[PDB]
């Protein structure tokens, strides 16, 4: 019935965003109950970028120094402080279309929808993953920064994403809502590398196992595997080590087509061995490592939101 | 600065959906002002969709006969009529949610997002393209049905699709909203067959200018052509015709990037001639034909809605 890189509906993050201005530099803000949330760059200007010292900067800032838009309103911001690379702006207002939410850090392997935004103002929603080197395939352009990553849970927004900095590769860097980083990076105008990147094994996985449903099962051999010998196979074509974690967290689509975990990882060491030969699987000639188990489940059972 | 398949945001939208109950067949339904458009085989049980008589069944039904439910709230009823596949109910309430929307139909080749829900609740968010032969590659389970298509221009919703059936082959069908099929496909189940698909040769060339812009220039090469002899080469790989209009539209990608449109058709040649050789392009080994013209400028220029 088909297969998508399919996103979580935006409305109840797009309720949340705002502009925040510092100076001259504007970019997204993150409304939630009294607090904005934002990178904490908001207060450089250009030429302060290139190695920057953010409590120094903080110092000479009021209040009214920082410009909080929502839609047309203003908000008076009546408080600020810093945690780590995030800043946060206390406001006499409450977010009224505040929805409930946590704050999470999630792990490499994980994934969540990115509503890009700039000048406060939703852009538009894609799917990323973290990779295990921590970065993200996202796209952004100046201003995009404040933008957030997030999973939705029933009614629960869980925040997990704000984006911060594009690095040399194309791809891109940020923190947790508490402004911590994801991987080495920090927030300055300097050279910084990614790390080599590793596939997501049991996201590769799961992609089979939504192969399967969706009819395409070119793939399959009939041949059984252990895990000790599949991750020997695997190392060589950096694919990351498959946990006794993953194979339990890959047993419900293992019940529901009924293709043990061990057969369908015998399966992929034949395509990491000998190639597709010009195949495809699911429209797709590479295999594709950014949907988890839990994505495959929602999207071939159609779990909804609210 | 990346380059992704991305949607609309969707909570304009998200306030629009509701749920509709006949009988015991539930499925979408999109409420605007004070009317409720959704597919009209919501009026059908199993045994008659193989071959229904829809205007008899309507004749049989009264208002209270529809369950329409927003949320808790549920909506009463105050008149029923049928336009082509697709059913209005008026309702004694309008939809304080309702945004500035208009109804179109696309054409073959323009793009939209869909937003899958699941008992008048949003389940997510994704782009898909009217093939040529008017089916779209997307998604959806049982019970999807009156879920819509829609594109955004700042602040007004341009509703396009509302889905109806799937077709053998994992491909979708569905109308307008006013109940127009998109291709010769009729609500019944019966056997259907989709027609030959081509390729969407405008996109392609607006992808590839994304792929210049994103800084992978392998495949550009120094020669030109003329529209007539490029025409000739796409015919044998199931290209559309690029017509003079497609030039035209393709203007501003050829005047931001400095390369003529004609340069890049041939470039597209060689591609079409050569094969890749084993490289990629955004990622991607297969060439895509996905994104307009206008995806392409909307998402590497940043536009925003409201
Ligand atoms: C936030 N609004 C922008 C978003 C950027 C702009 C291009 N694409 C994006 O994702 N973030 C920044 O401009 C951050 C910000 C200063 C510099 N910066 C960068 O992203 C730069 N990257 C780096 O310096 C590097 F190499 F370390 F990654 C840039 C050269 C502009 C891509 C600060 C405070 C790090
Ligand atoms: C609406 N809620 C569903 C959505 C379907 C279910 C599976 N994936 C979808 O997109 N639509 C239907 O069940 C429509 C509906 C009766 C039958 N139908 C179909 O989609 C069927 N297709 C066909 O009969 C065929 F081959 F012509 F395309 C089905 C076999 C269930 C896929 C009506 C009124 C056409």
């Amino acid at each position: 019935s088909g297969f998508r890189k399919m996103a979580f509906p935006s409305g109840k993050v797009e309720g949340c965003m705002v502009q925040v201005t510092c100076g001259t530099t504007t970019l997204n803000g993150l409304w939630l109950d009294d607090v904005v949330y934002c990178p904490r760059h908001v207060i450089c200007t250009s030429e302060d970028m290139l190695n920057p010292n953010y409590e120094d900067l903080l110092i000479r800032k009021s209040n009214h120094n920082f410009l909080v838009q929502a839609g047309n309103v203003q908000l008076r911001v009546i408080g600020h402080s810093m945690q780590n690379c995030v800043l946060k702006l206390k406001v006499d207002t409450a977010n009224p279309k505040t929805p409930k939410y946590k704050f999470v850090r999630i792990q490499p392997g994980q994934t969540f929808s990115v509503l890009a935004c700039y000048n406060g103002s939703p852009s538009g929603v894609y799917q990323c993953a973290m990779r295990p080197n921590f970065t993200i395939k996202g796209s952004f352009l100046n201003g995009s920064c404040g933008s957030v990553g997030f999973n939705i849970d029933y009614d629960c927004v869980s925040f997990c994403y704000m984006h911060h900095m594009e690095l040399p590769t194309g791809v891109h860097a940020g923190t947790d809502l508490e402004g911590n980083f994801y991987g080495p990076f920090v927030d300055r105008q300097t050279t910084q590398a990614a790390g080599t990147d590793t596939t997501i094994t049991v996201n590769v996985l799961a992609w089979l196992y939504a192969a399967v449903i969706n009819g395409d099962r070119w793939f399959l051999n009939r041949f059984t595997t252990t895990l000790n010998d599949f991750n020997l196979v695997a190392m060589k074509y950096n694919y990351e080590p498959l946990t006794q974690d993953h194979v339990d967290i890959l047993g419900p689509l293992s019940a529901q087509t009924g293709i043990a975990v061990l057969d369908m990882c015998a399966s992929l060491k034949e395509l990491l061995q000998n190639g597709m030969n010009g195949r495809t699987i699911l429209g797709s000639a590479l295999l594709e490592d950014e949907f988890t188990p839990f994505d495959v489940v929602r999207q071939c059972s159609g779990v909804t939101f609210q």
